[PDB]
């Protein structure tokens, strides 16, 4: 898995579970094409998003559906959702993992690319 | 000023200046209109970005542009820019301050709305 | 005001207000001195907390109340409080705004240093 | 191991790597007790902290040494430490894991409880 995304809820202190994530790659008309998708397990990740052969350079686009997820928990959402889009840039072997702490008015995003 | 936004540099412990702030409006059509754009000054805010009068019910997205602030620092970013997404006015006009921390491999951002 | 708490509520999207904030110095002999204290205003502040006269060189811990403030809007927290230790003044005196954004089960700080 | 403790370079875009990690919990006369401590592996992590025997309900304390770690990377830090302060009860069958994402001039952190 060389594209990883784990989702925290800083309300609760647990995983966000069954949250929606979809990834788009930047196309060379500028637009962004669909490249990945799932729902977060217990574990707050979606398992499986794509392969060394698909995830080739480019700029990419992580959405997480927060507004869904506050919405499941009865809990009033400020933000539509968290977009994370970050250049992918091989230089040596190299695995993405994005990372998010959600609180109904606020987020937080890390990269964590190790070799 | 019912939009607000301030920048803050977590590396060098100041607010982060010169850095270029894009807002868009969602359009009937769903695409995303130019709505208002700054330059951070000294206090790490773009002074003046609307009126209360401009600044109606909607979906609006404020786009900060990180990567040219840590490229001119002369510091290796992940993100392409930081994204705030948000309904606003829904329940009638609120004052909003959209404010974002910086590292070049994080980000945080929270909202305060006030009546 | 050489040094300035400003506490924000990332669950409510407003600053927390009536957060009581305890400030102290460390001694000689490596114990925590009482140095200042106040609770914050409803811009989420506690103004006046010390003097450029009184704020010298040495090591201090600003501690803020977050579970008494989480406990008074009904919400279970788990932090005891939000304790920040920093060297202060050690290349001369500066302007000290220490942030912090609470949410029940996590809090982020961060501090703005100018001269 | 029902407690964890996970510690992220938001400059990096890493795991923090050989971080001093102390554990401690209040003891009937108020003070500090030492109850663990490591230093982070190549995951951001010490491993084995503590088992279901030792950690029983009170009042814990975990110190993260910042200051060394940015100190030998050759990164000026503001901190002294991260002390994240907390009371650990056991409702059901729970493991705790205290994550911290640092920067020079602020450090977030979260809890992630569960069954």
């Amino acid at each position: 898995c060389p594209l990883m995304v784990k989702v925290l809820d800083a309300v609760r202190g647990s995983p966000a579970i069954n949250v929606a994530v979809h990834v788009f790659r930047k196309a060379a008309d500028d637009t962004w094409e669909p490249f990945a998708s799932g729902k977060t397990s217990e574990s707050g990740e979606p398992h499986g998003l794509t392969t060394e052969e698909e995830f080739v350079e480019g700029i990419y686009k992580v959405e997480i559906d927060t507004k869904s997820y506050w919405k499941a928990l009865g809990i009033s959402p400020f933000h539509e959702h968290a977009e994370v889009v970050f250049t992918a840039n091989d230089s040596g072997p190299r695995r993405y993992t994005i990372a998010a702490l959600l609180s109904p008015y606020s987020y937080s995003t890390t990269a964590v690319v190790t070799n």
